[PDB]
Parts: C-alpha cells; sequence; structure tokens
C-alpha cells in the first residue's frame, strides 16, 4: 500500500555479453584477414571485458577525473598527476594484451596488427580515455626501438613487455613504459611549422628545450616525442621524464584540460624550462619522423571511432528488442527496425574496410598494400569519425530519455566522438591528405583500377559511383577535398563487401550507400540477417 | 636555476612510514601492565603496517570521496544501497582482519582480549575515524546476539566470531562476516529515547511489523540492525535484518545521506521503515535495558578513540615541532612550545593509563568490583576525554601553523572528527547524568573509591587535598553540579593510576599539573625531556 | 497512510532577528564606551544582517568558495579571482557600512573606533570570510593616508569611500579599494626576519622585488603592504595589483589554499617576478611599520571570535528553550542551564574586555590608554581566540546530532574558528609579546596596580587572584607566558565587571572565573538574568 506504482516495461542494460562473439562482422574479418589464429583469445578477453566489473571500471575512471598536483604541501614542485584505482586497472590490461607492442614484439608473428586492432577494437567499447596512451605508444614504440639513443638502450626491454608498469621512476628502471606526443602548440595544431619551442644543441649531443605544448596528454608518460625549432629547421625530439642521473626533467606541468570527453584522460598545458632533449634523426627531419606514426594513430582514431560506434549499436538493439511501444517490441516497429537495419549496415561496411586496412598495415612491405593504407587510413579517419557523432546520437535516441542521463553509458560516448575527429589534424587535414596522396604518389590511379575492375558487373550502383569519382579525379579542386574523400571511402568499403559478403548483403549495401535516389527499402530477410549478425550466432 | 624566484627551505617532513605502536611509550607499558603482552609482537606488527604512507592514504582516500547513496536504479526501481570508494573497503577487510570487532567474543578468547583489542582500535583509529564506527557498534552488539539470536539466524553464529570482511550484497547466513548497526535516535529526541514513535505489532509467526523512522542511522549497509520501537507492552528492542530469510530485502527505506562536519567516509542515513519485519529480543518493554548493556562498550571506544586521534594530532605537531625552526632554533627546544607539548604528553600519559586500566576492569567484568569500576569511570572518562578532544587536537594543529589549517593536512579531519564522539551517544551531559545516578544508586561505589584513594595516600599533596574537595563536593546532592563532580572523578581516577605504576618524577609532574589549583606549574628541564621521548617510543 | 511518522518536538532555526538588539550586553557597552550614537544605525544593520537572505548570503559564499583563474582560454596569464555573486554583495555591505575605514574619516567623532567594532561584531556573525579583507584594509588605512607613494596620491579619496568596486581596474580608477598583507613565507611567518623575499633599487626610486608568499590572501587586493629584504634590512613595499601605466603588475598567482574554514576567503601562494614595489618608511623599517598595523588586526581576531561565540551562543540557547527533553524544554534541564549560564557569563566578561579596549584605542592619543591597549590586545587575542573552539563545540553539542550537519550553522563557525588563533603570529607570539609590555614597557606595573587599587575589597576572588599574579610576576619565566597572559587577562575582565557590571553579575563572574575551588552553583536569579540579557530586551 505504500508504492504509488509498478514499475515495467524497463529493460535491463546490456552486460556481461561478449564483445567479441556478439559481433559477427569482426569475427569474420579477423579470419579473413589471417589473425584466426587469435580467434580464441579474443573471445576470452571478449568475455572479460564485457562484464559488469569491467564496464563499472570504464565509468569510475571517467567520472572520477584524474588530479594535477603541481605542488606538495610544503610547496616543492612534483609535477605529477593523481588516478582513480579504475585507471591502473584498465591500464593492466591494456598492457597484459599487448595492445600497445603486439606488433612489435620480435616474434610476432603475421597478422599480428589485425589481431591487434581487433584486441583494441573490444577494449575501446569499454573505455576510451585509457586507448590514449596505448595509441600513443603503438605507434611510437617501432621508431623508438630503432633510434634510442645511447644513454636509453635499457629502454628496449620494457618497451617489449606486457606489464603496466606505474612506478614514478627512470624508465630503465622500470617493467613497461608509456610513450606521450607533443607536438600541438598554442598558435597551431595541423600547421606544426609554426612551432617556436626552440632547442640549443647541449654536450653531449642532447639539447635544450624551451617553449610550451598547449595540448599534452599522458604527463605521466615515461618519455614524449617533442617537435622543436633548431638552427638547422623543425626536429623531432626523445624527451624522457627522468633523466639518465635520476633527476626529475625540467617539464613543467601548468594546467589540466576541462574536457567535454575523454575525461578518464589527463592532458596538460606544460612549459618546458631547459629540459634535456634527445635529437631522433636529423634536424629538420622532425615532420617525417611524425608523419610515420602519424599513419598508425589515425587508424587507431578510425577504428577507435568504428568501436564506440559498435558498442552504442549495441546497446540500442538490447534496449529496442525489450521495450514495447504501442503493444509491439520496439524493435519489431517498420521504422525503427529500418533505421537500426541501415545501422548495422554501417557497422558491417566499416568492420569490412578498417580491417582490410589493419591488413594493409600488416603486409607493409608490399609497396601496393603500404600505398593502400597510404591512402585509406586519412580517408576513413575522416569518414568514420565523422559518422560517430549522429551515429551515436542515434543509439540514444532508440533509449530514448533514459539515454540521455549520464548514468548511461551513451551520453560518455556520445561525449568522446568529437575527440577523434578533431585529434590528428582533424577532418579538413585527412583531405588534404588523400588529395594530396592522389595527386603527387605514383601508381595510386593504376592501384584503384585494379580493385575496381575485379568487381565490375558485380553491382550497378558500384560501377556507377566508380564513373562518377573518375569524373571527379579529372579536375581535383581543393574545396572538393570531402567529396572526393567521402566518395573514395564507400568505393573502398564497397569493393570490400563485394568480394567477400554475401552477395545479397552486398546488394543491399551498394543500394543504401550508393543509390543517390533514395527511397531504399530493404527486404524482411536481409533486415533480419543484419540484425542477427550483430548479436552473435555467426562466430 | 634563473627560472626560480626562490628556495624552498625550512619546511619539515610530514609524519609518515612510522610505527604506530612502537613510538608510543604509554601503550606498550599498559598493554603489558594491564595483561596483553601477549599481544605485543602483534601490536608492533600492525602498527608498522598501519603507519605507513600507503595506509594514511587510504584514510584519505575513504573522506575526501564519501559514500553516494543510491536510491533508485536507472530504470527507476528501488535500491536502497551505498557505494563506498575502495578505500573504504580496504579499511574493513583490515580492521576485521586483526578482529578488532570481535577479538574479545572469540569462544576460546584469552584474558587480556578487551585490553589488546582496545590496543589495536587505538592504533587504527589513528590512521581512519569513520571506518570505526561499523566495528564500534558490531563489537559492542556481538556479545548480545549470540545469546539472542532468533531461530531463523542462528547460522550467523559463525560469521558473526570471522575475521573476514564480506560486503557481497546477500542475507546474513550466506556471508563470511557481519557488520551490525543500531537504530535509536529519532527526530524528537536521541537522549530521550522512551519518546521514539516508531511502533511494532506482533505477527502471527513471532515476528514484528514496524513502521516508523529514523533520524541517525549509521551503515545503512549493516547485515542489521538492532532498533528500537514502541510495542503494546512498551519500549522493546528488535534485531531488523537487512534482508528477510527468504532472501528477499526487508522493508527499510534510506531517503537521506547526512552531510557531515566530519566522520564523512561513514554512512549515515535517515531511514523510514514501511511494515519492516523485526524480531524481538528479550521481553516487550526490555528494550532500554538491553541497549544498556551495549552503551558501556560503545561509550568506552567513544572515549578511547577521541584518545587516539589526540595521539595522532600529538605524533605529528612533535615530528614537525622538532624539524621547524623559528628564530634561529628548533621550535620544540623554544620555552613556551616545549611547555605547552609537555603538558600535553602529560595529558595523554594519564589518559593511557585511565582508558587501559579500565579496558582490564572490562576484561575482567566478573569481579563485581571492576564491573562497578567500569560502570562508573566509562561515562566519565568519555565526558572528559572526548570533551578535551577539539581544545587538544586544535593545539597541536596550531602547532603546525598555517599548513595545519590546510586540509592537505590530516589535521583538519582530525579537528573535524573530534566532536563527534562528544555527541554520540546522549552528549556529554548524558554521561555526567549517569555518573551521578551511579554514585548515587549504587551500592558500594563509596566503598570502592576510598579504597583506591587510601591506597595512595601521603604519596602526593595535591591529590590528596583533590581527594578531600571531592568528598565534600559531594556534600550537597546537586545535579547542575554534574560536570564538576564527573571532571574532578576522572582527574583522581586517572591520579590514582598514575601513582601507583608510572614513575614518582612523573606522577609528581601528572598531579601538580593536574591537580594545583594554584596554576603557574613549571616542570623540570628532565621530566619535559622524558615526557616527550616517551612520546616517541625508545620505551618499548 | 502515505506517512510512516510525524515529526515533532523539532525547533525553528534562529533567523530573521536582531542582532544587534538581542545582544544585551553589547548594546550597554556601546553606549558605554562613548559611541551610543551609533545605536539607532547598529540597530538598523543588526536587523537587515540577521535575515534569512542575509545568513544565505554567508551560507552561498562558503559552499562555493572562489575559484583561481590562472589563465584563460588562449592561454594568456589572468591572475584572477572568480567568486560567488554573494561573496561581492557581502563586500557591498560591510563597505557601505564603513567596517573597514569609519574611524579614519577625516571628521571621524569620537567613539569611532568604538562603533566600528560593534559594525564589525554584527557582520562576522553573518560571514567570517568576508572580513579578512575588511581586516587588513582597516589596519593598512592610517598607515597609507599618510605614506601613499607620489603615483598613487588619487588613492586617498577613494580610501576613505563607502563603496567596494570589485572591478579589475587600477586602483586610482576605482571608487573604493582593499589593502592586504604579504608577510608570511614558507620559512616562517612568526619568524619575518627569515623572509628571503629580495627588493632591489631601481633608477626611478621603486624597486624590484623577487620572490614569494606563502600565505596571500585577497589576491583581488587592489594593493598589498609586502615585506621584502634590501641591502639595508627588511622593509615594507607598496605593491599596486597594476602599475601607474596600467599594466599588470608581476604578482604571479599559483595556488589556492584548501582550507578548513575561512573558505569563502581567496588564500593564495603566489611568487614576484621583478614585480615593482615602493618603499615605505625607511630601508630596514619594516617590521617597525607593520606592527602599528598589527595591533589592530590582533584586536579583530579577538572581536571575530568573540562575535562567532556570540552567533553561536544565540543559536544554543534558541534552540535549547524549543527543544524538549525527558518532559521540560532543554533549557530549563538543571545541567543545561548551568553550562548555558556559563557561557553566557563568558560573553559578558569578553564584551566588557573588548568594547573597553575598544575605547583604548580610540583615545590611544591618551598615553595611558594606548598602553592599556598595548598590553591587553595580544592577551584577548590569545585568551578569546582559544576560547573559541571549546566554546562553539559546545554550542554545537547543545544542538546535538543536527548541529554536526553542516546545514546548520555550527559547523562553519567551529570550522572557522582555528584561524583567528593562528592568524598573526598564533597565541605563542601573543603571549610572548605580553611578556615583552610588561618587561621593556615603562609605567605598565602602575597602570595597572591603578586598575586594582580602584576595585579593591569589592570581591574575595578578585584580590586573591591579583596577589597570585604579582606573585607570579616575581619569577616572570617564558614558559609561563600562558599562564600569564591568561591571568592578566581575565584580571582585567574582572576589573571592567567589578566597575560597570551589576554587583551580583559581577560576583557571579568572579566566582565561577577566578575561584580556584571550583563548583561554582549559580543563585536562580542571575542564572535567568544572564539568559535574559543573551536574547536582548536590556536595549
Ligand atoms: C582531448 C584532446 C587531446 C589532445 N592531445 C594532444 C596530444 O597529446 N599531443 C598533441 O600534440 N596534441 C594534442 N591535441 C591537439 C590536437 O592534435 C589538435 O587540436 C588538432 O591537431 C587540431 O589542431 P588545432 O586545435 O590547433 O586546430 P587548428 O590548427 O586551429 O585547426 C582548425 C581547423 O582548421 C582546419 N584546417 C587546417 N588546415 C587547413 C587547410 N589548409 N584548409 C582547410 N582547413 C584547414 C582543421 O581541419 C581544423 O578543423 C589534443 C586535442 C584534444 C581535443
Ligand atoms: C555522525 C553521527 C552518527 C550518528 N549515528 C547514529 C546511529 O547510528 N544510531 C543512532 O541511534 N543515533 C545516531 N546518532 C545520534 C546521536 O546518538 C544523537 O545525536 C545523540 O545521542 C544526541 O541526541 P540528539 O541529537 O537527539 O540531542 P538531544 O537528545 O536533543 O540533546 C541535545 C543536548 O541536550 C543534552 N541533554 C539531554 N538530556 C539532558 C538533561 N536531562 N539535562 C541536561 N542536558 C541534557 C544532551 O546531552 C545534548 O547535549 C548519530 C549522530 C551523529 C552526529
Ligand atoms: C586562512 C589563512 C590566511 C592567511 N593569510 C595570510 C596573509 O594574508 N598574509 C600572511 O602573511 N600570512 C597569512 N597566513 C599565515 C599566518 O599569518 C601564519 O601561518 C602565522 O603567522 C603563523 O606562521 P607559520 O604558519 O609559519 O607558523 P610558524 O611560524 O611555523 O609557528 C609555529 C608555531 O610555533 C609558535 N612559535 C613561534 N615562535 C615561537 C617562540 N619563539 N616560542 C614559542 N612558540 C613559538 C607559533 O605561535 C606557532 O603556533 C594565513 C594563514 C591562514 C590559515
Ligand atoms: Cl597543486
Ligand atoms: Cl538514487
Ligand atoms: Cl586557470
Amino acid at each position: 500500500h505504500w508504492q504509488t506504482h509498478t514499475v515495467f516495461n524497463q529493460p535491463i542494460p546490456l552486460n556481461n555479453s561478449n564483445l567479441y562473439l556478439s559481433d559477427g562482422a569482426l569475427c569474420e574479418a579477423v579470419t579473413r584477414e589471417g589473425a584466426g589464429w587469435d580467434s580464441d583469445f579474443l573471445a576470452s578477453i571478449g568475455q572479460q571485458l564485457g562484464t559488469a566489473e569491467s564496464l563499472e571500471l570504464g565509468r569510475l575512471a571517467n567520472v572520477n577525473p584524474p588530479e594535477l598536483l603541481r605542488y606538495d604541501a610544503q610547496g616543492r614542485r612534483l609535477d605529477d598527476v593523481r588516478f582513480h584505482p579504475a585507471w591502473h586497472l584498465l591500464m593492466q590490461a591494456l598492457c597484459t594484451n599487448r595492445v600497445h607492442n603486439l606488433a612489435w614484439e620480435e616474434d610476432a608473428r603475421s597478422g599480428a596488427f589485425v589481431a591487434r586492432a581487433a584486441r583494441f577494437m573490444l577494449h575501446a567499447q569499454v573505455e576510451a580515455g585509457s586507448l590514449c596512451p596505448i595509441t600513443m605508444t603503438f605507434a611510437a614504440t617501432p621508431l623508438l626501438l630503432q633510434m634510442l639513443p645511447a644513454p636509453f638502450q635499457d629502454w628496449t626491454t620494457p618497451l617489449l613487455s606486457d606489464r603496466y608498469d606505474s612506478h614514478l621512476l627512470p624508465g630503465g628502471q622500470k617493467r613497461g613504459l608509456l610513450i606521450g606526443m607533443g607536438m600541438t602548440e598554442k598558435q597551431g595544431g595541423s600547421d606544426v611549422m609554426s612551432n617556436t619551442t626552440r632547442a640549443e644543441r647541449l654536450e653531449d649531443g642532447s639539447y635544450r628545450l624551451v617553449g610550451h605544448k598547449w595540448f599534452f596528454s599522458v604527463p605521466q608518460s615515461d618519455a614524449h616525442l617533442v617537435l622543436a625549432q633548431t638552427a638547422g629547421g623543425l626536429s623531432c625530439f626523445f624527451v624522457p621524464r627522468f633523466l639518465p642521473d635520476g633527476q626529475r626533467n625540467a617539464i613543467r606541468l601548468e594546467r589540466l584540460k576541462d574536457k567535454l570527453g575523454n575525461r578518464s584522460n589527463a592532458s596538460c598545458e606544460v612549459e618546458f624550462q631547459d629540459a634535456i632533449g634527445w635529437l631522433l634523426g636529423l634536424e629538420g627531419e622532425g615532420i617525417r619522423l611524425i608523419l610515420k606514426m602519424g599513419g598508425m594513430t589515425r587508424f587507431d582514431c578510425a577504428l577507435g571511432s568504428h568501436a564506440m560506434m559498435r558498442r552504442a549499436f549495441s546497446l540500442a538493439i538490447y534496449h529496442a528488442h525489450q521495450r514495447h511501444v504501442f503493444g509491439n517490441p520496439l524493435i519489431q516497429q517498420p521504422l525503427m527496425r529500418h533505421v537500426l537495419s541501415r545501422m548495422a549496415l554501417q557497422l558491417e561496411g566499416q568492420t569490412a574496410l578498417l580491417f582490410r586496412l589493419a591488413r594493409a598495415w600488416d603486409r607493409r612491405a608490399d609497396a601496393k598494400e603500404a600505398l593502400w593504407a597510404r591512402l585509406f587510413t586519412p580517408a576513413a579517419k575522416f569518414v568514420i569519425c565523422k559518422r560517430g557523432m549522429p551515429f551515436v546520437a542515434e543509439a540514444m535516441e532508440v533509449l530514448g530519455g533514459i539515454g540521455y542521463c549520464e548514468e548511461s553509458e551513451l551520453p560518455r560516448l556520445y561525449r568522446e566522438m568529437p575527440v577523434n575527429s578533431i585529434w590528428e589534424g582533424s577532418g579538413n587535414i585527412m583531405c588534404l591528405d588523400v588529395l594530396r596522396v592522389l595527386n603527387k604518389q605514383a601508381g595510386v590511379y593504376d592501384l584503384l583500377s585494379e580493385a575496381f575492375v575485379e568487381v565490375k558487373g558485380q553491382d550497378r550502383y558500384f560501377d556507377r559511383a566508380v564513373r562518377r569519382l573518375q569524373q571527379q579525379l579529372r579536375k581535383p579542386a581543393e574545396e572538393l577535398g570531402r567529396e572526393i574523400t567521402h566518395q573514395l571511402f564507400l568505393l573502398g568499403c564497397g569493393a570490400q563487401m563485394l568480394k567477400y559478403a554475401s552477395p545479397p548483403m552486398a546488394q543491399a549495401w551498394c543500394q543504401v550507400m550508393l543509390d543517390t535516389r533514395g527511397g531504399v527499402r530493404l527486404s524482411e530477410q536481409i533486415q533480419n540477417d543484419l540484425l542477427l549478425r550483430a548479436t552473435g550466432g555467426v562466430c
């Protein structure tokens, strides 16, 4: 008699699922792209990462963001950052699963980049902030392994380990390392040539750095690769957190960013007060170096946005299956079932493209593969990271009101999305790069012709899309970089669907994405298969 | 460098990584003297563990990340749960591992257990105080439950005697360890519990339906609370479990979480009972009689807890004062400071002596004379010591100065905790009214005092004069002098202990400083040195 | 049937009362000490300040503490502090009521200091943090008015206004000002001789300051009087927030204290990076100057603590009067009544001593009056500020559990008390100063004897106390500085009680405070009278 009502028609939130085994498109991609040997392991962590206890860690790390500790209680400079225990727990698992170095092990087998991409994608569905140090370390490791200055040769062993080490010590004394990246300044992020951080050559071949970095993520990194001006031009420096003699480097943490999302991750405004750096490569070869690593971090952005889209979608279909409206399961409602099917179709294409791209990276020794990666990485980052926002927003709306409340995973996802689109130059820069590749790089047109010819006749909308692109690649105006990049990206997904997806699935994908007319209805059967694949049972 | 504007110097390193036990001379001597010497090795062991920086950090985390009340889930269903920072649970594990909640109630507990347990308690208290609340309540309630558990809960006996903290959201019977809370206070009264309006109706099966509220309901996550409610037969005490036997959640509704000055790591709720099921303990109307048994022990914990926090505050102060220089010399060498610090050390010596003598009384409660001693000095010790805590800790804070007023320091948290112990369980006045009630109603109280006072007569002139004043001060029966009488009675208790077991110079010092009404007592250079030295260890 | 219980015996909290007219001892003191002309105004603001709306401003200012803005969104240094709107409202009223300068107006009448003290004591009961800038400004004003450097002569008018101006502008362009004091450094606050902030003389006569201040309250002050080392000794500098040319002075705000209490008030850790200062007086004359101001701020500490004890006590008795326990009003319960009466008696004494002490300051032109002030100011600060903690804690306990909750005014008061005892050298330094006056000052022993002889024979306990002080002054050790200062303070209050208080009241006070035998019962008539005077009706 105390109650005013009974609570019903409230679906149970998705948890204790298998992030891997419930993703049909992913299972197929992993095996298809030569990482089948990691399938058992993927399912293993898929189950671990998908538990309530795991998702809670994600929540804790974000709602208890890091504190910047500039001083101690005595008034001495401290320059440290303090995290919630959940942060460290996430790091342990990321490093245990070698998301930061799997591909760089000395005996790493074929498909390692692809396998590692799958491992990454699972973690990304749980928590995103923690991916930042992992992404940076992953991209920087190959570079360091062959360019480490003499005083830090003993970093090789920890760089190749599977142990997270949060000890406040010099890198050489630690079990595992994290590498950060300091490029962006107040005057520019895309245009790094405008940096005003200067480096004066010190004695032993080291340099004195004086300047600042505007966005300096993971200040607790064991080292940052930093860009600074020298007499010889813009160079890249290895700036360790501790000097060889055990003293703390002269990096001053001034301010912690107060971010829309990505809140679990510490992003600082730092200043260099005669900090010591070691020159990597040659003076003026700075931009050339960070361009090598950029390729890989961009891929992580695209993959990360995709992972979050996948999670948001999983939450949405799980909810829509249980929630009833107007007498029927929400997911049975014609208009909803239509929207959800198009969303699933979106993820199928992205899964296909992203893991094809991963294969390219795994086989970068092949000039044709390296060129494929060089081209589609920026494209995938631009398109997928742009889609993230509208896509996650839609998922949120499938849940309705409760999806707009912070107790749900959706707001945090929705809040994270834009960071991936802004990171590393932003969309426009991606598109200018795509244009630059088509123009400057040799044998690009030949590479495209081969793939397009390989699937000609399989689908009318694809072939028409190919014709439209070649017509736009005659007079490629800069102001059409987005149109060109988008169309180029779709053709990439299209080819993959046509080659390896079932004919009905590819027919569906091509129609929905490449049919300019619109009004595209999907067969009852193809919709059922999409939604079924998106919940597993295809593994 | 050229970037700096100054050099940081004369800033002392904060006290950490010390041994909370081995650095307390008075405590080591007390433990051995009061028959708990067998626990000395263990005490030093946890004394080291608890005194580490990592441990102190747990204390800080538990307080600056206070519990959240979860009334509802994301679906709009009632949840009635409380979510803590991991540090809270870590503190609880250690407290239970160290059996601070049940050591004395083990079936084979040896002699001195209450005294040993008091020492274990005192160490923990210096680290974090909030976590002590569930421990204090469970410790006081356990003896009662062990022999009064209703039939459906006989399988609580094993967990009640364990050393395993269990935070699982399950019925008690399925758990490895338990916590018992206490629901007495209502909006209309805390001291006067007969004004309770929570009512209980007897049901067909022997349990009762409770409808009402509790104003301060600490540790709502307890596995059960002993609750007072009105019945047709009068004010009774009920065992109100969090889960019913059939695994369903009892009808206890958590409405509001208190936003407290201190004690913040501990969840204190405003709850309402919506036909919650309770099991009658004892007889209808025997309610106040039951919670009076348990009150004796929780009061002791309040006194000990305040003492522990005073000890910690003092440790921080002397450690600071030893390093900090002012006007060319170590702060602790400055005549006026060294004088204040010595009086503070002297304060703790007396409290240590009295509190652990009291702990012995509880350990030997089978002896009528000991039980009476406890019945008399427990309330007195709670009144005086818990009152002193505030000015005492404030003084410690001032020894550090500006930095002691900042929350990065342990001092503000200690300063903020202190009043809770004085307010808890009736408050100072109630303690004093109780002391007066014992002198009046209880038989052979005057005889008991006479024996102790005679045993030390002639040893100190200020003590004997203090004894004369008390016996006279009792000349006219008067409620409005309850505090004067309770305070004087307390000092005489400490005095006797110092005179019997402390060194003659130490006891001479204590008696002069505490009992010399003519004030202005200077202390010998030697006695001050010995006080401060004892307060840092080396006497163990 | 929805309810589980009925709420009763829950007293209404004290609000919408008159902070002045409810304080019998205060009304009498104001009239007695030559400030009876302000009575109509004191009752006026006493009404305004006691309102719920007023008290709410206090709460807001403290639960929404200031934020330090070291940088703006563009990464340019900003060094500003942002307050809750309630803070500025509190400031507006304080300045409107001239709590910061009443006594320094050019045509200030007799008893201005005593009237200002009364106004201060009322504001102090609503909010304490806001008193910091007021106290500092009040103490520095007289000094500045006759020492202002040439470039800041036009500061005279604003210094004497009733205007609060929070505009971020150079002083000269504002309608009112606030002055701060920067003395304490990390190495010491009591021993300022250990300061390492150094000032070099410049071409133009001003100085370059490089150093730091550990506690630096009201960083938003229009100027700070700062102590720094020069070639000729430790000196006092006028450091304006803006330079004459409008540029911001080189005062760098590094960090904001996270305080036990006093949270509404901004206290900073600051550093000087070649900040411009102007010498006040002669080099090495620094300590001599800040000693002149120290006199008045120490008085404000004592007054503030007294004020907060008064407020606490008002709350306690209003509560005890409504709250029932064991069938009677809590205030009727013999033990409670006894305690509350002693507390009231405590405030009677303090009120008498403080406003006699205020008279001394007002008539400081008389050497005998200045000497009385010189002696009892340090004493009153030591004793009263020390009593504050146990006193307010008692008040809190009268309310019980609800008094321990932050929704009550008690915790905020309780959290405030220690700051007044720590400010300006702390208790020990006060007692050392009192000893220095009894030793180094001439005619002190005479001044005291004149007062004691004037009341000899009126009370046995008072005379016995006098004989014990004179005996304790035979051998005046340093270690007895507290015992001596305490005894002195008591005799001070005692003299005032015996002279101007009703004989029964003076007897009660003497018996309670000076009867070493303890165990004093008070008559039912004197208790009824004490509590009646503490709720007004004597005005
Ligand atoms: C959460 C977070 C963390 C970060 N962490 C780091 C870090 O760890 N290390 C680091 O170095 N940086 C970091 N950054 C900075 C980030 O890399 C840059 O912000 C990003 O590269 C864009 O630089 P910017 O902000 O200066 O944008 P701007 O350079 O001002 O660019 C503005 C816009 O102009 C567009 N644009 C640029 N050139 C052209 C052109 N020729 N034609 C048309 N449009 C153009 C860009 O697409 C962009 O959208 C972080 C940023 C965020 C939000
Ligand atoms: C952090 C915290 C946690 C708490 N947790 C719990 C809990 O878990 N369970 C629980 O039951 N209670 C709890 N309490 C309540 C606490 O036990 C009561 O607040 C306390 O007993 C005082 O009662 P009260 O607040 O009703 O004050 P009142 O009973 O209104 O008394 C107020 C004052 O009156 C004095 N007084 C009472 N009677 C007399 C008399 N005859 N003569 C003179 N003076 C008298 C009291 O000593 C006290 O100073 C908690 C309180 C706090 C602050
Ligand atoms: C909220 C707040 C605001 C503040 N604002 C300001 C401000 O605006 N400007 C400013 O300059 N300071 C400020 N302070 C600091 C305050 O003035 C100092 O902290 C105070 O003077 C004591 O200095 P300290 O902390 O260095 O104590 P210390 O100098 O380390 O003193 C330590 C203790 O030893 C005692 N002592 C010192 N010398 C002796 C001796 N010879 N014999 C016996 N005992 C002795 C002292 O009384 C003190 O209790 C502020 C502090 C607080 C908490
Ligand atoms: Cl900081
Ligand atoms: Cl809730
Ligand atoms: Cl800032």
